C-alpha cells in the first residue's frame, strides 16, 4: 500500500533500470505525501528490514508537511531551490552525498500550459545546478519533466554531466546515470 499512486511509476522505472538497491543513499525531492520515499526505503533497505543486505538511506524534502515514515528522514517545509535547504541536506546525508537524486517536484498548476511546463523545466535545472555538491560521482538523477522545445536545454546539460541519459514515457522522466560529474 502506498500514500499515492505515484509509487507505481517509480516501481516500474526501477524494475527496468535498476536504480535502487541496498545501501544506496537517496534524496527524494518533492517527497510529499511520501510514496516515492516508501518505494525508496523498501528498495535500498533503509529500514534495515533485511539483515542480509546493506542498509541504505532515504531523505525526502518538500514545501509541504510529510508524515513520518520508518526508515526515512524528512525536511519539511523546505524549498529544494533555497540554498539553506542544500546545507540541511548535506548535514543529514551519510557522507554528505546521495547516490540517487529523485525528483517529482512540480509547480502548482496555473492553467497557463507553457508557463507551467517551463516552470517545471526550470525547477529541474535549479536542482541540477546544486547536484555537484550533493551527488556521488557515478550516481543517478531521475526527474519529472515535460517533453518539448524548452526541455532540450535540460536534456543537453544532463548529457554533458552524465555518461548516459534516457527519456522515459508512460509526463516525462529523464533518467541520467553515471554522473561524471
Ligand atoms: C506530485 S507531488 C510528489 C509526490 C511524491 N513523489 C510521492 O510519491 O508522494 C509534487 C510535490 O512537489 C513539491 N514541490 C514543488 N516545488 C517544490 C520546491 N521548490 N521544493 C520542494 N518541493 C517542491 C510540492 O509541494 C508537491 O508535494
Amino acid at each position: 500500500s502506498y500514500r499515492s499512486r505515484s509509487a507505481f511509476k517509480l516501481l516500474e522505472v526501477n524494475e527496468r533500470h535498476q536504480i535502487l538497491r541496498p545501501g544506496l543513499r537517496v534524496l527524494d525531492c518533492g517527497a510529499a505525501p511520501g510514496a516515492w520515499s516508501q518505494v525508496a526505503v523498501q528498495k535500498v533497505n533503509a529500514a534495515g528490514t533485511d539483515p542480509s543486505s546493506p542498509v541504505g538511506f532515504v531523505l525526502g524534502v518538500d514545501l509541504l508537511h510529510i508524515f513520518p515514515l520508518e526508515g526515512a528522514t524528512f525536511l519539511c517545509p523546505a524549498d529544494v531551490t533555497d540554498p539553506r535547504t542544500s546545507q540541511r541536506i548535506l548535514e543529514v546525508l551519510p557522507g554528505r552525498r546521495a547516490d540517487v537524486i529523485l525528483s517529482d517536484m512540480a509547480p502548482n498548476a496555473t492553467g497557463f500550459r507553457d508557463l507551467d511546463h517551463d516552470r517545471l523545466i526550470s525547477l529541474c535545472l535549479t536542482l541540477l545546478s546544486v547536484t555537484p555538491d550533493i551527488l556521488q560521482p557515478g550516481g543517478t538523477f531521475l526527474c519529472k519533466t515535460w517533453a518539448g522545445s524548452q526541455s532540450r536545454r535540460l536534456q543537453r546539460r544532463l548529457t554533458e554531466e552524465f555518461q548516459n541519459v534516457r527519456i522515459i514515457k508512460p509526463e516525462v522522466y529523464f533518467l541520467a546515470t553515471q554522473y561524471h560529474g
